[PDB]
C-alpha cells in the first residue's frame, strides 16, 4: 502492498508514462521485461560502493593532452583550499592522489576523515585517481582558471537507500481477415490492399499481397497468405510487418517469435500507425494506443517450439577490399557470397563483422546455425581493441540477431564512464533497433547508469525525452526507466522529483506566452509584465527551493533573478530565465542562465551537440583543441526543452545591427573592433584573435561534415573573449560560413594571405584529416542520428551526403585539396548567400 503504491504513483509521475497500464498491449512482453530487469538492477545496486557512488567522482584514464601539459610550465599545480573564509594555496604534483594531498594539508596546519568538494558544485575529488585525471581539473586548466576546493564531510550513503523490493516443417501463413477505420481521409473512391512482409532487420525475406478492394471504412478479405518460408526456418526477432497501400498509408508489426521463443498464435486486432504525410519508428513492435482514430487490422495464426584450407591470392584482395570499406557501401550479391564462403578468414578481421553478419541468409535454419558456431570461435573479436564505430555498426537497424548484437554490447562493457557519456545518447537511441524489449544493450545501460550518478542522471533525461515525445517507443523506454529509478536510490529520486516539478512549472508558463504575441515580431510591454508577474506567482509558494540543472547536473540552481528574466524576441517565444546559485560556497554572483524554447524539436539539437563533443574528443586524440562550445541543451517534452545560456556572447548579426543594423548592408572591419572594445589589454585581444581562429576553424570543419554549414549570421555567436560558436540546428549554397568580417581578423581582406590565416588553413586541415581517421564512426553516428532523430529520409541520398564530404576513398592529398577549395568558395561569395537570407522574405 500500500505504501508501496504511492511509490508506484511517484514513479509514473516521474516517468511521464503509466507502465502498469495494459490497454495498449496484446501480450505481456513489457510486464515480463519489467520482471526480467529486477535482478540486473538488484545485482548492480548490490555491487556498487556506497562512498564512491555518493560522490560520483568524474574522471578519465585518458592521457592529459599536450596542449594542457604546455599549460603547466612547472610540473606543479596550485590548489586553493578552504574551510570558512580561511584558505591556503598548495603546490601539488600532477600525479598526487586526494588522500595524499590531505596528508600534506593536515601536515601544514595543526602544529576522522573529510573530503574535497569543488567550491559551488556538487563535485568531489575522491578515489585512487591522480588529480591530473579528474575532469573538473582538466577543465579549469583549459580555461586558465584557478581551482577552488572546500573541505567538508562525505555525504551519508544512507541517502542513496534503495527501497525494499518483494517481487514444424510447414510453410508459414497468416489469415488477413480485414481492416477498419472510422473516418476516411481524401474521400473520392480510391483502391486499397495489404502487404505482409517477413522482415529481419529490414532484410525482407518473403513477401505477399492481397487482391485489392474498394477503400471503405470496412474491408474484409478473409484470406490465407501462404508464404514460401518454412515455420522452422524463421529466426528470432523476425517481424511480421503489415502494410496498407493505395501509396503506403499505414504500417504495423508483430514479432513472429515471442520473448518465450514461442511461435506466435491466434487472433490479433492491431492498431496501426499512420504515415507522416527509412526510419526507426517503422521498426517498432508497439501498437497505436489511439484506438478511436487508428486504422486497425485483424489477423490469425495457428500453424510450438524451437530454441580450414588455404585461400587464393586474388580473392583475398577482393575480400580485403570489401572489408576495408565504408559502412554505407552496399554489398553486391557477389560480395555477400564471398564474405560467407570465406567466413573463417573474414572472422580474423574485426572490421569485417558488420559486412559479414549482413551476408547471412537469416531465413535459413542451417545457416544461422553455422553463423552461431561461427560466433563460437570468437578468439579474435574478444581480443580486439574496442572500436566504437565498429561496435556501434552492429547495433543499428541492420542487425536483428540477438547474438550478433550481443557481442557488440560485450565490447562496450569495457568502456569507462568517461566514454559511456559520449555515446550514451546514441546508444539510448539504438534501443529502438532492438527487436525485444529486454535486450543486452538495455541491460547495459541500466547497469552503467545505476553504477554512476552522472550516467544515471543523463540516462533519465534521455529516456524521459523519448518517452514523452514518441508513442512508437515510449512503452519500452518507460519499462527501462522504471527499472533505473527503482535502483537509483532516493537521494536522486528526490533530485529528479525536484527537477521534474520545475521544468513542468516552467513549460507551463513558456507556452502561455506564445499566446499573447502571435507572430508580431515585437513583444508587447504587456508581455514582459506578465512574465514577471507569473514567475513571481510561481516562486512565492510552488517552485522548489533549488534544483539540479539537467544539462549540468553538478549545478544547483536556486531562486530566480526575476529582474533579468524575459521572453526572447523570436517568431517562437522562448524564455530567458536566470537563477541564483543555490550553493553559497560558490565563487560568483554570476547566475545560471537557461533558455526555455517551444516549437523546435530539440532531440535533433541534442544529437548534434553530442556529435560535436565526440569531435572535440577525437581532436583530443591528436593533442588538438578547437575550442568548440557545445553548450548544454536538453529535450524534455513535445517540441520543447531547455538550453544553456553562454555568458558574455552576442550574435554575428547583432555586431552588424549595432553600427548599422540596416535592413541589410554588411561591413568587414566591424568584427575586429567589437573585440578591441571588449579587450581591456591588447594582449588579451590577441587571445580573442587566438580563441577565434580556433573556434572558427573548429566550427568550419564540423559544420561542413554534417552539412549544416550554410547558416545565417544570426545563428552564429561569439563570446566577448573570442569563442565563436553556432546555435540552433533544428532550423546557391555555401559549404560553410566564412564571411569577410571573419577574415579581416585573420589578417586578410578578399584574396590575399596572412600570419593567422596560414594558421587557420593549417588548423582546419589538421582538424579535417584527423576526423577522416574516424570516418566510419561519424558515418555510423550520423546515419543513426538521421534514422532516429528526424522526420522521413532517403536511406541513400540523405545519408550519402557525408561520405562525399569526408572524401571517402581518398588519400590525404586529394582531400586536403578538396577542403581548401571549400574555403575558396566562401571568398568567391563573401557576403552573397548571407545577403540572400533577407531577400527571399518574398520568394
Ligand atoms: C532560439 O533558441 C535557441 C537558442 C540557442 C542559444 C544557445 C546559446 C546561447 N547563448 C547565448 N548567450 C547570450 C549572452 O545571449 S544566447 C544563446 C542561444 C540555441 N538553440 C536554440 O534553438 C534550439
Amino acid at each position: 502492498s500500500e505504501e508501496s503504491q504511492a511509490f508506484q504513483r511517484q514513479l509514473t509521475a516521474l516517468i511521464g508514462y503509466d507502465v502498469t497500464d495494459v490497454s495498449n498491449v496484446h501480450d505481456d512482453e513489457l510486464e515480463f521485461t519489467r520482471r526480467g530487469l529486477v535482478t540486473p538492477r538488484m545485482a548492480e545496486v548490490a555491487s556498487r560502493d556506497p562512498k564512491l557512488y555518493a560522490m560520483h567522482p568524474w574522471v578519465t584514464s585518458k592521457p592529459l593532452p599536450e596542449y594542457l601539459w604546455k599549460k603547466i610550465a612547472n610540473n606543479c599545480i596550485f590548489i586553493v583550499i578552504h574551510r570558512s573564509t580561511t584558505s591556503q594555496t598548495i603546490k601539488v604534483s600532477p600525479d598526487d592522489t586526494p588522500g595524499a594531498i590531505l596528508q600534506s594539508f593536515f601536515t601544514k596546519m595543526a602544529k576522522q576523515d573529510f573530503v574535497l568538494r569543488v567550491c559551488g558544485r556538487d563535485e568531489y575529488l575522491v578515489g585512487e585517481t591522480p588529480i591530473k585525471n579528474f575532469q573538473w581539473v582538466r577543465h579549469c586548466l583549459k580555461n586558465g582558471e584557478e581551482i577552488h576546493v572546500v573541505l567538508d564531510t562525505p555525504p551519508d550513503p544512507a541517502l542513496d537507500e534503495v527501497r525494499k523490493e518483494e517481487w514444424c516443417d510447414r510453410k508459414f501463413r497468416v489469415k488477413i481477415r480485414g481492416i477498419d477505420i472510422p473516418v476516411l481521409p481524401r474521400n473520392t473512391d480510391l483502391t486499397v490492399f495489404v502487404e505482409a512482409n517477413i522482415q529481419h532487420g529490414q532484410q525482407v525475406l518473403c513477401q505477399r499481397r492481397t487482391s485489392p478492394k474498394p477503400f471503405t471504412e470496412e474491408v474484409l478479405w478473409n484470406v490465407w497468405l501462404e508464404f514460401s518460408i518454412k515455420i522452422k526456418d524463421l529466426p528470432k526477432g523476425a517481424l511480421l510487418n503489415l502494410q496498407i497501400y493505395c501509396r503506403l498509408l499505414y504500417y504495423v508489426n508483430l514479432l513472429l517469435i515471442d520473448h518465450r521463443f514461442l511461435l506466435r498464435r491466434g487472433e490479433y486486432v492491431l492498431h496501426m500507425w499512420q504515415i507522416s504525410g527509412f526510419n526507426a519508428d517503422k521498426l517498432t513492435s508497439a501498437t497505436n494506443p489511439d484506438k478511436e482514430n487508428s486504422m486497425s487490422i485483424s489477423i490469425l495464426l495457428d500453424n510450438h517450439p524451437i530454441a580450414r584450407a588455404e585461400m587464393p591470392n586474388q580473392l583475398r584482395k577482393q575480400l580485403e577490399a570489401i572489408i576495408a570499406t565504408d559502412p554505407l557501401n552496399p554489398l553486391t550479391a557477389e560480395d555477400k557470397e564471398l564474405l560467407w564462403h570465406f567466413r573463417y578468414e573474414s572472422l580474423k578481421h574485426p572490421k569485417a563483422y558488420p559486412k559479414l553478419f549482413s551476408s547471412v541468409k537469416w531465413g535459413q535454419q542451417e545457416i544461422v546455425a553455422k553463423t552461431y558456431q561461427l560466433l563460437a570461435r570468437r578468439e579474435v573479436w574478444d581480443q580486439s581493441a574496442l572500436d566504437v564505430g565498429l561496435t556501434m555498426q552492429l547495433l543499428d537497424c541492420n542487425f536483428s540477431d540477438e547474438n550478433v548484437r550481443a557481442i557488440a554490447v560485450q565490447k562496450l562493457e569495457s568502456l569507462e564512464d568517461d566514454d559511456v557519456l559520449h555515446y550514451l545518447l546514441q546508444l539510448v537511441q539504438a534501443v529502438k533497433f532492438e527487436p525485444y524489449h529486454d535486450s543486452a544493450l538495455a541491460r547495459f545501460l541500466l547497469k552503467r547508469g545505476l553504477r554512476n550518478k552522472r550516467i544515471g542522471h543523463f540516462l533519465f533525461w534521455f529516456l524521459r525525452s523519448e518517452i514523452a515525445q514518441s508513442r512508437h517507443y515510449q512503452q519500452r523506454f518507460a519499462v527501462i526507466l522504471e527499472a533505473y529509478l527503482r535502483g537509483c536510490g532516493t537521494a536522486m529520486l528526490h533530485d529528479f522529483t525536484q527537477q521534474v516539478q520545475v521544468i513542468e512549472m516552467l513549460q507551463k508558463v513558456t507556452l502561455d506566452i506564445k499566446s499573447l504575441s502571435a507572430e508580431k515580431y515585437d513583444v508587447s510591454s504587456q508581455v514582459i509584465s506578465q512574465l514577471k508577474q507569473k514567475l513571481e506567482n510561481l516562486q512565492n509558494s510552488q517552485l522548489p527551493e533549488s534544483f539540479r540543472v539537467p544539462y549540468d547536473p553538478g549545478l544547483k540552481a536556486g531562486a530566480l533573478a526575476i529582474e533579468k528574466c524575459k521572453v526572447m524576441a523570436s517568431k517562437k517565444k522562448p524564455l530567458w530565465l536566470e537563477f541564483k546559485c543555490a550553493d553559497p560556497t560558490a565563487l560568483s554572483n554570476e547566475t545560471i542562465g537557461i533558455i526555455f524554447k517551444h516549437g523546435d524539436d530539440l532531440r535533433q539539437d541534442m544529437l548534434i551537440l553530442q556529435i560535436l563533443r565526440i569531435m572535440e574528443s577525437i581532436w583530443e586524440t591528436e593533442s588538438l583543441d578547437l575550442c568548440l562550445l557545445p553548450y548544454g541543451c536538453i529535450s524534455t517534452g513535445d517540441k520543447i526543452g531547455m538550453i544553456e545560456i553562454v555568458k558574455d556572447a552576442t550574435t554575428i548579426a547583432k555586431i552588424q545591427q549595432s553600427t548599422v543594423g540596416n535592413t541589410g548592408a554588411f561591413k568587414d572591419e566591424v568584427l575586429n573592433h567589437w573585440l578591441k572594445e571588449k579587450s581591456p589589454t591588447e594582449e588579451k585581444f590577441q587571445a580573442a584573435v587566438e580563441r577565434f581562429v580556433y573556434s572558427c576553424a573548429g566550427y568550419c570543419v564540423a559544420t561542413f561534415v554534417l552539412g549544416i554549414g550554410d547558416r545565417h549570421n544570426d545563428n552564429i555567436m561569439i563570446t566577448e573573449t573570442g569563442n565563436l560558436f553556432h546555435i540552433d540546428f533544428g532550423h546557391e549554397r555555401v559549404p560553410f560560413v566564412l564571411t569577410p568580417d571573419f577574415l579581416f581578423v585573420m589578417g586578410t581582406s578578399g584574396k590575399k594571405t596572412s600570419p593567422h590565416f596560414q594558421k587557420f588553413q593549417d588548423i582546419c586541415v589538421k582538424a579535417y584529416l584527423a576526423l577522416r581517421h574516424h570516418t566510419n564512426l561519424l558515418i555510423i553516428l550520423f546515419s543513426m542520428m538521421l534514422m532516429t532523430g528526424m522526420p522521413q529520409l532517403t536511406s541513400k541520398e540523405d545519408i550519402e551526403y557525408i561520405r562525399d564530404a569526408l572524401t571517402v576513398g581518398k588519400n590525404e592529398e586529394d582531400a586536403k585539396k578538396y577542403f581548401l577549395d571549400q574555403i575558396e568558395v566562401c571568398r568567391d561569395k563573401g557576403w552573397t548567400v548571407q545577403f540572400n537570407w533577407f531577400l527571399h522574405l518574398v520568394l
